[PDB]
This record gives C-alpha cells, structure tokens and sequence, in this order.
C-alpha cells in the first residue's frame, strides 16, 4: 500500500512512556527512575501517550508502532488474557478511542501487535480447560497431552518457545481461527492503520492467507508487517504480508557504523543484494529499524559515541522503505538488550540529549521534502572503505555517509551522482551530506 | 604582499611547545604537565619545534609567528637583553638555523616578534646606564629622569606601561634607530619571512616610516604586522604596515558563536563596515584569529562546547585575509587569560580531541582549494538571526555557518548565492556548509 512510502514511524512499549494518571497504576509500581526488570511496573499508560503526542510530530514520525495493550499479567504484555480490552492499567476504551480521535487529527496512523501464535496462562480459556479438562469446551484451542495440566517442572502442553506462561494457540482449529480473526476485526473497526504479526514463523502460511484476506477486505490500505529475523522472501510473495521489520538492514548497518566489521563495499554489496531478493511492488513496505525492545540499545551499541550514531540514522532515513525510531533513543537513552532497553522515558528536557534529537529531525526533513527519497528507485554505491552513497531517483536525490576523519566527493565522475550537479562536496570527520534535484 | 592570500599561520610561544633538549633546561624547570605562570620555566625549545613541524602542516599551516626568541630573564621573553643572540634555554644560532632550513624544504615561513619600544632590566646597555650613569655611552638610548636609578616604589625612568624590569626604548635617539634597524636586517640575513610589531602605537609613524623602508629593501616581499586591538585603518596608508592582528574580527565572531550578544545582521555589517574601513589592496594583508597569549583560549570562552567553536573556526577560514590558529587550541586545550592560556602542549595523542581536530582541517582544506577564498573578495549577507553566509568571489565560493538548531536554504533565491547551483542546502544543529563554482 503506497502510503508507506511517505511514513515515519515510533516504536512505544506503552509501560514505560509516560504516566498520566496514577490512579491506573498497581499497588507495588515502582518509581519512574528505576531500573527496568522482567517483573516491575512503571505505570506508563495511554494518557501518557496522548499528552506527549507533539514530541512525537516535533520529531518528524507519522505512524506510531504499538507493542501489546491487551489484558495481560506481564509488563510486557505477550501474555494476553483477554483480547477484547485494553490492560486496565493502560486505560479503558473509552481513553483508547480518545487517542485515536487526536492521531487522526494530527495524520498520525497506529499499528498494534498481533499475538496470535499464543495466549497467557492466566487467559479465561485457558484458565478453564485447566479448571474443566477434557469436559471443558476450550480443551482442543490449544495443545495439552494429558490432565492434570502441569507447567513445572516442563510444561506439559505446547508453548511459546518453552515458556510455561504463554500456551500455544491451535490454530488448526477453526473455532481458535474465529476467533483470531474477530480480533483483527474488532480492533480495525475502532480505528486500527494496521498490524505487526508476532513471531509469524510459529503458526503456518495458510492461516496467514486467511488473515490478509480478512484484514484487506476492511480495506485494501490496512498494512501488516511481519516480525522476521532473517530472508524477507517467504513472506514477500503477495499472499501474506507487506513487509517485515527488517533485521537484515539493521545488521548491515551498525556492522559499518559501529562494529567496524564491514566496511562500504561490503555495506553496498549487501544492500544492492537485499533489494534484488526482495520483489517488485514490496520494497517500500519494508519497515526499516536500527533496535527494537528485543535489542540493546543503539547509543549503546555505539559505546556512548553520539556522532557515530547520527551516521546510524542517516543511512536509516535514507533507505527505500519506512523508517522507524524506538522511543527514547532520539533523545539519547542507553540501556542493554532486555529487560535493559525498556528504560523509562526521561521527560524533564533538561537531561534530554538535544543535539541528537535535533540531528534526526535535520534528515526527517531531507526526505520529507525529497519525492524520490520516499519513492525513488536505491542504488548504494561505495566510495570508499568509509565513505558510502544511497542513491535515490523517481531526478536523482542522495545522501552521503562517512565514518572516516574527513573526505571530498568528486560528483562529476561518478555516473550515478553525475546527474546531480555540484562538483565536489567535502564532508567532515564522520560527515553526512544530503544532495538533490 | 600577494603570498598572504595562500597563507595560514600557526603562532607558538617557544617555552610551552616542546622539551626536545632537556639538557637546555634550568635548574628550577618544572614538570612538562605544570600549572603555568607568570615566573615558571617549562624548558620549550627550538628542537621541539623542528621536532613537531609535522603536526603543523598536517593541520594544514604553512607560516609560522613566533612569540619573542632572543635572549632575556623571563618565561615570555619581552624583556630581551641581547637582540644578537637566541635565548640560550631555546637553542643555539646553529639550532635556529637548522630550524630553519626545515622550514624552506617544507615551504614554511617564519614571523618573529619584534620589540623596539621596550628592553628588558638585565640588558647590557641599561644595565651599564645603571652603573656608569651620566658617564655612560648609553645614558641617552632611555629616558631616565635622575641618578641613582630606581625602580621600586615607581620607576624613576620610562617604562612599557609602567611595568620597572621594562625600561623604554628612547627611539628618538639615532644610536637607537640604527641599532634598532640593524636587528631588523640581522634576522632578516639569517632567512627570516616578516615581523609582527609588538605595541608598535607606544612609539611614532616616522620611526616606522623608517622600519618600512629597511625592511622593504631586503626585500619588497617581506611582511610587516602590525599588534592592534582598535582600528586598523592608522597602519594600512600604504607607508608603515601590510595588515594588523585583526581582533576586530575576533570579537565580532566570539560575540556571535559564544556570548550569544550579536546575531548574524549585526556580525555581516560589522564585516562589511570593517572592509569598507580598510583600503584597497590591504584587506589580504590582514592577519585573522580567535585567540592569542595575550586572551583566554577559544573552547574556554566556549564553556567546553567544542561544536560551537567549531563555528569559529568556520568563520575564522572564510574571511579574507590570512587565518592563524594558536598552539594547542587545534587540539581541545584550555585555560584562561595570561598565564592560564600559556599551558604546555600535550603530545600523548590519546588526550587530543581529534574530532576538532580533524573539523579544522576541513575548513583549511576547502579554502586551500578554492582560489576564490584565497583571492576572492569578501561580502557577508546574513540569512537569519541564526545564519550567515561569507561570499568570496574572484565564480563565487561561500561558507554558510548556522549556531542554530537546524535549517534550510533556498540558494537560488539569494542574488549573491544564485550564481551558485545546488537549489537548498540542509544544514544540521550546529551546521555548516562549504559550496564552490
Ligand atoms: O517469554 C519470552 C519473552 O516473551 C516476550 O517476547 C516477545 C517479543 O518481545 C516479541 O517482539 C516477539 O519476538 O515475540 C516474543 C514472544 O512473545 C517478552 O518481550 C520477553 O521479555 C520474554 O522473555
Ligand atoms: O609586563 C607586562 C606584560 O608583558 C608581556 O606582554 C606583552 C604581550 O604579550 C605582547 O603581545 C604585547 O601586547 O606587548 C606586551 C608588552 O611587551 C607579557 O607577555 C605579559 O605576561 C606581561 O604581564
């Protein structure tokens, strides 16, 4: 769906953005400044995300990635319990529809996060075949081997991954299917841009069919992305999704800018590949990340090196598809990778880093105003062992990207630059130039 | 003279650069990572500087000022006892002359200080006017009201702003013009490029009427500057000086990229209006700089923020006239005023900021590319309280310099930038821009 081609989205974890109202939170949430665990809860809630929605537009994003607000027991909230309501300490519908209501006004499109290869143990259905065995009703929605049901010391029942708290969902039940499919239903009628299918690679591709059919006959425009740490291919043939968040860049990139493993041929050779993989008319529904909340940090991959990290985002901004920023991470927080990543957003702008933040926005900007930088043709091509350019024509338009300690680029001589005009341009140590018409 | 368009100078005050020869060394010579003052030696010498010339052409200079080298009592040197001869804890004549041959095989020129309004209290002459009085040869080369000579509580004789181990130069004397004048063509016989004027307002026009006329005649090429904190305009007639230490300048750039107290009208108007004060043919003889021993050093007037003197820096490059960085400001050091800006230079790479660096050396390779910014006329237009450009034109060149937190600008639109190309440049927090052809 072309509309990718001009969205900017935000990754938010919901607990841990912002607490508006304290009257949601548990007895035993934790301070706002405390260390994130597996088990704490900071009281983040939706509220929150509405009253900060101006930072989010102030940073150049028009789409907003939503990890689970379901019903659930976990921070995290992949243990759903309930998929018809919002996590009661997230709020209620009605503060639901109320956030709607302001994206829709600001041309801010949501996707929520589909968990349907798997449930909570703490799920009413669940909770149930537990309670009534084989006379329960639910028994054949998941896949138990015997009674009484037992979780320690291994479950024994099927499970995501081997977690005892997550049953695994049959879906080769057709009843688990309505189901399932009423779900992404259900939240599409309140409003809903799209969906982030969890682990997808878990369940089959006939179930998979069946929900794109369901989804696109809302409407044809509704996008579903896919979770895949590895080949975009298999999900990418026009019968499923219309992207996956896409590992593979992000893997290519901090390689350059922060590892020192690949250098720009390497980079180039790697990019130019992933695009002749990937086929025609799914490009742009790639959705383009550099950490998630199943990552470390970016600043902190980057060792606390702020510029190298805006060389990060550059060669982020300036790819074919739709780049994503994971919240706080423009404003410089670190953190290790889970639970250290999901970090409290700080909100006293005085410990904000400013000058990342405001370097993002310089190249949001380039290719919000450059046609061609959201649906040109890409071409990388190296300079250098430091020195790459993504080339972008719809008119060509480019951005150049150097880790080194300074160079000059000689426009002129290079063919795929050549259209462009200005002869040399010189870039400063770990320099970026942005180039077009 | 014309070779100051292609000109940069890197000015070096020899206690403080390099311990080569510590056999050179006094008795009482401190650590090399000492707290400088007013009476402390630190052992610099002349074979530190042929040491490190290296560094000096890899930031990118090609002349050198040197703070006073002739024998003498104190740290600084500006109470010179015999003019004949090199301080004999900085080297020897054969040290100096091998100096200088490294020098020309790297086509690096030297400008040395001269100090004729003043000598020091230990010089041979005041000191036997001190012991033969009215009997001495040398009463009339000073202006000693009576006999015996002192010096505390007031001195009884002229001084260099009443400072007692100063005494002043009776210039007014022929003996002391002719020997004056024949220190002039001494160094000037053993290889030496110019000579910049220290206090040269504390002595007459007719005098350095004279001081031209022995200079010019070694040779016209030869360099006069002239020390001048206020107008230049009583030195550039034609008949004393080529150009003035341009601290006019200096303020109006700090005042802008540090204090925050002038915007980017006020710093082009002030530019425009001082080359509009200065006459044809002078503008290229103008010697440029952020700093000196004689003011606190550039990132301590920036409070440490090294992004915002790199904007200094910036400007510094672009102005007509011959830009001169002082000895470890390249590399990240600090301090105040007099003696705090008079610290040793440190040579443990590691403890360098190479990032500011290595953005000098940008600046001076663009200008060194770029005929039009070594022999272009300067006209400054300011595009917004926050932004400038400096336009050099000979087929213009320009340096765009932002303090602000990010922009755009529409070249095209600007009559002295549209015989440039590239239609809108993007310029990032802090940015800066440097275009051409
Ligand atoms: O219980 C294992 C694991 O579950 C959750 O991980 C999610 C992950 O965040 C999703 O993005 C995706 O990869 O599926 C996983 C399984 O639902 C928790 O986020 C994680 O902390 C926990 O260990
Ligand atoms: O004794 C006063 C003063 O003398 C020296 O100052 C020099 C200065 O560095 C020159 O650049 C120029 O302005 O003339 C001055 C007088 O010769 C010392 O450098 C300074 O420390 C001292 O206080």
């Amino acid at each position: 769906p072309d509309w990718l081609a001009d969205a900017v989205f935000y990754q938010i974890f919901p607990e841990r953005f912002a607490n508006a109202d304290p009257s949601l939170d548990p007895q035993n949430v934790v301070p706002w400044g405390s260390t994130p665990t597996p088990d704490n809860f900071f009281g983040g809630d939706l509220q929150g995300i509405i009253d900060h929605l101006d930072h989010i537009v102030a940073l150049g994003a028009n789409a907003l990635y939503l990890t689970p607000i379901f019903e659930a027991d976990t921070n995290h909230r992949y243990d759903a319990k309930d998929y018809f309501s919002i996590d009661h300490r997230l709020g209620t519908l009605e503060t639901f529809h109320a956030l709607m209501a302001e994206c829709r006004a600001r041309g801010i499109r949501i996707v929520l996060d589909a968990v349907l290869n798997h449930c909570g143990d703490g799920h009413w259905a669940f909770a149930d075949v537990v309670e009534n065995e084989a006379d329960s009703a639910y028994v054949n929605w998941f896949s138990v081997e015997g009674f009484p049901v037992t979780a320690h010391p291994t479950p024994n029942y099927r499970t995501c991954s081997g977690c005892y708290y997550l049953p695994k969902w049959n879906a080769y039940n057709p009843e688990v299917r309505h189901h399932h499919l009423d779900v992404a239903r259900y939240w599409i009628d309140q409003g809903i841009d799209g969906w982030r299918l969890d682990v997808p690679y878990f369940i089959n591709h006939t179930f998979w069919r069946e929900f794109r059919t369901a989804v696109k006959g809302k409407s044809e425009d509704l996008y579903i992305v896919a979770e895949e740490w590895r080949s975009p291919v298999e999900w990418l043939q026009g019968d499923t999704a219309d992207g996956t968040m896409n590992y593979t860049a992000r893997d290519l990139i901090l390689g350059f800018t922060a590892d020192g493993g690949i250098d720009a041929s390497a980079l180039a050779a790697g990019l130019n590949a992933l695009h002749a993989e990937i086929p025609a008319g799914f490009h742009r529904g790639m959705l383009n990340l550099l950490g998630s909340h199943d990552t470390e940090r970016v600043l902190t991959r980057h060792a606390g090196d702020v510029e190298a990290a805006l060389l990060s985002y550059a060669l982020l901004f300036s790819l074919e598809g739709a780049p994503m920023v994971y919240y706080g991470d423009e404003v410089g927080l670190t953190g290790d990778n889970d639970p250290g990543c999901r970090g409290a957003m700080p909100w006293n702008e005085e410990s904000w880093n400013t000058r990342l933040l405001d370097g993002i926005r310089t190249f949001a900007a380039f290719r919000a105003h450059q046609p061609a930088m959201r649906r040109g043709r890409q071409t990388a091509v190296a300079l250098d062992a430091d020195t790459i350019a993504i080339v972008r024509s719809g008119e060509r338009a480019a951005v150049i990207v150097h880790r080194g300690e300074g160079t000059t680029v000689d426009t002129a001589s290079i063919p795929e630059l050549a259209p462009l005009d200005a002869d040399t341009v010189v870039l400063g140590p770990l320099g970026t130039a942005s180039l077009a018409t």
